[PDB]
């Protein structure tokens, strides 16, 4: 199955200037908890932001371009990135809003961290009906002294029924 995880404020927002415009360290364990030992995809963009492999999974970048750094698997299309990852039950899309777009009509789950800001992006989750998707999972956190915002984790799947001819 393909999955994708994010973490988006007000509006859809997931970037701005090839970071994300919030300090959230309670969504960095949400994200290692789901993404633990599975195999991440990434854009070029998102992988340069993060600058280092992440430990305890499969790195797979996706570029049109040679690779810039020969820890982590350079592919150059979707379908190759998905070769990558072999014979998992779970795919984790990790990013960014290229990616997401593309992923997101394949995709059989969500992961969601949703941040009470307002703040202004440059990239944003793409858009989806939310009628495709039935929400099993809730889990909400205040601001504290480590996370300035609210935020409440979300795990949807999404809605199927019968084929018919
Ligand atoms: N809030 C979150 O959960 C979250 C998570 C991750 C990232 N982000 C944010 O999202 C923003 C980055 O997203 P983005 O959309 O700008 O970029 P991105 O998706 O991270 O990377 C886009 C790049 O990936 C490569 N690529 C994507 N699809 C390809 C395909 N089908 N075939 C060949 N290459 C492909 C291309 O690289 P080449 O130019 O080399 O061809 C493209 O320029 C940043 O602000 C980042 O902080 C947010
Ligand atoms: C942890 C950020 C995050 N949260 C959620 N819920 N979904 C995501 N896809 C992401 C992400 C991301 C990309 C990214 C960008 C920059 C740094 C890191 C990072 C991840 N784990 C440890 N250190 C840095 C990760």
């Amino acid at each position: 199955m393909i999955s994708l995880i994010a973490a988006l404020a007000v509006d859809r927002v997931i970037g701005m200037e090839n970071a994300m415009p919030w300090n959230l360290p309670a969504d960095l364990a949400w994200f290692k908890r789901n993404t633990l030992n599975k195999p991440v995809v990434m854009g070029r963009l998102t992988w340069e932001s993060i600058g280092r492999p992440l430990p305890g999974r499969k790195n797979i970048v996706i570029s049109s371009k040679p690779g810039s750094d020969d820890r982590v698997q350079w592919v150059s299309s979707v379908e190759e990135a998905i070769a990558a990852c072999g014979d998992v039950e779970e795919i984790m899309v990790i990013g960014g809003g290229r990616v997401y777009e593309q992923f997101l009509p394949k995709a059989q789950k969500l992961y969601l961290t949703h941040i009470d800001a307002e703040v202004e992006g440059d990239t944003h989750f793409p858009d989806y009906d939310p009628d495709e998707w039935e929400s099993v999972f809730s889990e909400f956190h205040d601001a504290d002294a480590q996370n300035s915002h609210s935020y409440c984790f979300e795990i949807l799947e999404r809605r199927h029924h019968h084929h018919h001819h």
